[PDB]
């Protein structure tokens, strides 16, 4: 329902396909449209190796969500397994030149559409690789949001595919 509960749309996929591809050592990825859970969805197919990298990227029309508490999606891994992800977000730069502090997920899907909400307490930081013009916080600051990005925790060849990106409220 609209305009009823506390959750807000980052992306459902009815506009034109924003989202970053790239690749190396033997490994690809394929974005495109197909059907999802209200109108369009999104789907990505790849190749994947061991060695290589593999990736897809978002940039955000917001990224002042101090007040929100999780993201949600509604996803599911159509590799033919259920394979995992160790999934990233970039902090703004304190000196206004590249970033600022880079944190991470550890997570899964299945093999069918369910919602998955993770709160930002789930994260780490990104620990061998971190910026020059750096926040040192301690924590994520969900104040001072950059860009978000895909990392590999599988090596499969196979597909992804998504409706419904948001944030979400508390559960008080
Ligand atoms: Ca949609
Ligand atoms: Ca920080």
């Amino acid at each position: 329902m609209a305009s009823a509960v506390g959750e807000k749309m980052l992306d459902d996929f009815e506009g034109v396909l924003n989202w970053g591809s790239y690749s190396g050592e033997g490994a690809k990825v394929s974005t495109k449209i197909v059907s999802g859970k209200t109108g369009n969805g999104m789907e990505v197919s790849y190749t994947g190796t061991t060695d290589g990298y593999w990736g897809t990227v978002y940039s955000l029309p917001d990224g002042d969500w101090s007040k929100w508490l999780k993201i949600s999606f509604d996803i599911k891994s159509v590799d033919g397994s259920a394979n995992e992800i160790r999934f990233m977000i970039a902090e703004k730069s304190i000196n206004g030149v590249g970033d600022g502090e880079h944190w991470v997920y550890s997570i899964t899907p299945d093999s069918s559409w369910k919602t998955i909400e993770i709160p930002f307490s789930s994260f780490r930081r990104r620990l061998d690789y971190q910026p020059p013009g750096q926040d040192m916080s301690g924590t994520l600051d969900l104040d001072n949001i950059d860009s978000i990005h895909f990392m590999y925790a599988n090596n499969k060849s196979g597909k992804f595919v998504v409706d419904n990106i948001k944030l979400i409220g508390a559960l008080e």
